[PDB]
């Protein structure tokens, strides 16, 4: 039912998925200059030496890449986080053109697209356990910005044309996660929620500063998606984001002087 077409997109989701009007809702927009440096924030320690990536799978709203998380390989630790959270897959956020796609903002600033690594927190057990409690998903959000190429994305660039459409996939194993980062990890912090439905809430959000670089080669191969499926009317994957929304009693900290 729900998506991002013009008749049942982000704004229509409350009807059926009401937390979409709650109180810890993502994304947001980030106001640097009411984002208050937390010197009790810790460094992030990302731990991808030994991710094992499987899979990748246009599910319709974007593409994950999935990686085996039945055990404590890729881990996220430290930051605002306490215990230990399993990379389980990332995706991406894009827009039409390159001054829209990003979910979460800064200072208004859209960027061309975000990306997203979901982790869950382990204590919980299982992925379906943890997005039923508050802090049972810490989400590693980055800005892309277009200019240079990523180098370290042009093998899920190239693997995009076997996955056009919605449910299929294809085998996507040695990916490593770690070309995609910027050289910076400070971030902004806050509690919030899924950014589709059913927008639980039970994100910490981690979003990092320094966006990366793709190229608009790249970019262009994410919009020749589709949201469809084989051999239905073509609706490009493109603008697969939600709009901020408001921050309610909620602060952002940063990790960051
Ligand atoms: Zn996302």
């Amino acid at each position: 039912h729900w998506g991002y077409g013009k008749h049942n997109g982000p704004e229509h989701w409350h009807k059926d998925f009401p937390i979409a009007k709650g109180e810890r809702q993502s994304p947001v927009d980030i106001d640097t200059h009411t984002a208050k440096y937390d010197p009790s924030l810790k460094p992030l320690s990302v731990s991808y030496d030994q991710a094992t990536s499987l899979r990748i799978l246009n599910n319709g709203h974007a593409f994950n890449v999935e990686f085996d998380d039945s055990q404590d390989k890729a881990v996220l630790k430290g930051g605002p986080l306490d215990g230990t959270y399993r990379l389980i897959q990332f995706h991406f956020h894009w827009g039409s053109l390159d001054g829209q796609g990003s979910e979460h903002t800064v200072d208004k600033k859209k960027y061309a697209a975000e990306l997203h690594l979901v982790h869950w927190n382990t204590k919980y057990g299982d992925f379906g356990k943890a997005v039923q409690q508050p802090d049972g998903l810490a989400v590693l959000g980055i800005f892309l910005k277009v200019g240079s190429a990523k180098p370290g994305l042009q093998k899920v660039v190239d693997v995009l044309d076997s996955i056009k459409t919605k449910g299929k996939s294809a085998d996507f194993t040695n990916f490593d996660p770690r070309g995609l980062l910027p050289e910076s990890l400070d971030y902004w912090t806050y509690p919030g929620s899924l950014t589709h439905p059913p927008l639980l809430e039970c994100v910490t959000w981690i979003v990092l500063k320094e966006p990366i670089s793709v190229s608009s080669e790249q970019v262009l191969k994410f919009r020749k998606l589709n949201f469809n499926g084989e051999g239905e009317p073509e609706e490009l994957m493109v603008d697969n984001w939600r709009p901020a929304q408001p921050l309610k009693n909620r602060q952002i900290k940063a990790s960051f002087k």
